[PDB]
């Protein structure tokens, strides 16, 4: 998610992305659940594969671990933030602004890794 953020040239497609829904939040705030999909999730960067197909899956890993870890641990926002990519990526296809940026993070993904950096802290 931060990682993300500090990629200018997606930065610029997600300023049209986060826009055109209307729906009042920061990049702080929308890349933050970037990040829980890959610390949920560490084998969607893996498949590097960004279609509707493989997002999916990610709601449903959320809805498991929701099941098994409650509310308390998964928010029922992380589900709300999730259904506001699944219909960008569903409909990707009217949608340049974001189909230029799913290209993108298929890009990045592949130039990154699972995990990189002193990322010593988990927990709180």
């Amino acid at each position: 998610g931060q990682e993300l953020s500090q990629h200018e040239r997606y930065v610029e497609q997600l300023k049209q992305a986060l826009k055109t829904r209307g729906v009042k939040v920061k990049f702080a705030d929308l890349l933050k659940f970037f990040d829980f999909v890959k610390d949920t999730c560490p084998w969607f960067p893996q498949e590097g594969t960004i279609d509707i197909k493989r997002w999916r899956r990610v709601g449903d890993c959320f809805q498991d671990y929701f099941n098994t870890f409650g509310p308390e641990k998964v928010p029922v926002t992380a589900f709300s933030y999730w259904n506001l990519i699944k219909e960008l990526i569903d409909k990707k296809e009217v949608n340049p602004q974001v189909m230029a940026a799913v290209a993108q993070t298929e890009e990045i993904l592949k130039s990154n890794s699972q995990t990189d950096l002193e990322h010593h802290h988990h927990h709180h």
